[PDB]
């Protein structure tokens, strides 16, 4: 493929507002996406205070970085809170949610495998 | 099936080559866990540098900390906190840390390129 090296403040990107059955208050930026990258994407999301991401699985992995804030994380048994500076690996079909239980943003990198999507 | 960490817990690595000095590195996930692609945290003490090289897999970066130099195949470019870094496969790369205090990065590669 193409030759070269993209850098870019992150907050530059647009973030796109996420809003289905399972998912309120948050907006995510595609960083490195499927239009460029061989085999996985990152993206860095944000949660609204009260925000929700509500217990899923999927076959392919996650890898997270937490950036910014404390990340409420659901458990297929309970709950947990993290905040900056932890990263969390979620194995494919493991269950796991997010919730953001403080008045402030929260941030976090998530990258996954390019066949699940960006 | 989830792992939840602090990084700084994660017992860092000293890497003292021909090419790489005052570079510690962090596996946060590596190739026992990792499906397809691992991750590192880097930690650049000041002056420390990654000289100029190449690999057949693609870097994906995130700048967790400071001020980052970057050594392209064309000259050099500084990035700070905030910045993301694509290096497509086979680009020249390499790093260094002309501040006063502790550069952070995050790097993902995929596993064919190792921890
Ligand atoms: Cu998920
Ligand atoms: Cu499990
Ligand atoms: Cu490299």
């Amino acid at each position: 493929g193409p030759s070269g090296m993209i850098l870019k403040r992150a907050y530059d990107v647009t973030p796109q507002k996420i809003s289905t059955d399972k998912v309120r208050g948050v907006r995510k930026r595609v960083l490195i996406g499927l239009k460029d990258a061989p085999n996985f994407v990152m993206r860095l999301f944000t949660v609204e205070p009260g925000g929700l991401i509500d217990r899923a699985s999927h076959p392919w992995e996650e890898e997270i970085f937490v950036l910014k804030g404390k990340l409420t994380v659901l458990k297929e048994q309970g709950e947990e809170t993290v905040e900056e500076g932890f990263y969390i690996f979620v194995e494919p079909n493991e269950i796991h949610g997010f919730r953001n239980d403080t008045d402030s943003e929260v941030e976090w990198l998530c990258l996954i495998p390019k066949e699940g999507g960006e």
